[PDB]
């Protein structure tokens, strides 16, 4: 069952400009509010020698808020649950690619993930960790064909305020035939802080139709 107050434990082994490192992690939201807070600690390769933020959205669309009048893909994928795949593709030529695989244990959800990130500019501002926190945005979901397209693009606010801007394009897939929603937008608002050795994400996410 989906519960008010639902917790994740979180998993993730990735490189960056072949910086090999872990990721694990605590977290806990309402996901019919489509609010969620999260704990992580690098397990291995720390201090990370580039900008948390290009991981942050790796670490689930189950939180999000679905009005009852739109098919909600993603709660309706539960309880076997769901896989994306995403292409981050930075304007400076630097690219990422990530993997995930949502799933339940007794306790809660169980995310799985994998970062790929090369050729981001060794005197960029990521590798430089001169990233502040993600815009809000606005992300495009289509249906296609069992499996839904994400499309957002994305501006990382630099300290100093400059933008750096990248496109996402994620494929969403349910590990079971779900019934699928028209064309909609999700807009998100995530949201990063640090506690001592805890990097904190916050994320509020609404479904909403065009127009």
């Amino acid at each position: 069952v989906l519960k008010e107050n639902m917790k994740t434990t979180y998993h993730m082994d990735g490189s960056v400009n072949g910086h090999y490192f872990t990721i694990e992690g605590e977290g806990t939201g309402n996901p019919f509010k489509g609010q969620q807070s999260l704990k992580l600690r690098v397990t291995k390769g720390g201090p990370l020698p580039f900008a948390f933020d290009i991981l942050s959205p790796t670490f689930n669309r189950v939180f999000t808020d679905y009005p009852e009048y739109m098919p909600d893909y993603f709660k309706r994928s539960l309880p076997e649950g769901y896989s994306w795949e995403r292409t981050m593709m930075y304007e400076d030529g630097a690219t990422a690619t990530a993997s995930v695989r949502i799933s339940l244990d007794k306790n809660g959800f169980v995310h799985k993930s994998t970062f790929h990130g090369e050729n981001f500019p060794a005197n960029g501002p990521v590798m430089k960790k001169k990233g502040v926190n993600w815009e809000p945005s606005s992300e495009t979901i289509t249906p296609s064909d069992g499996i839904l397209k994400g499309d957002v693009t994305m501006f990382l606010v630099l300290e100093g305020g400059q933008r750096l801007k990248a496109l996402f394009q994620t494929t969403y897939k349910a590990n079971k035939v779900v019934k699928m929603p028209p064309r909609h937008k999700i807009e998100h608002r995530l949201v990063r802080s640090e506690d001592g050795e805890t990097i904190q994400l916050q994320e509020h996410a609404v479904a909403k139709y065009f127009t």
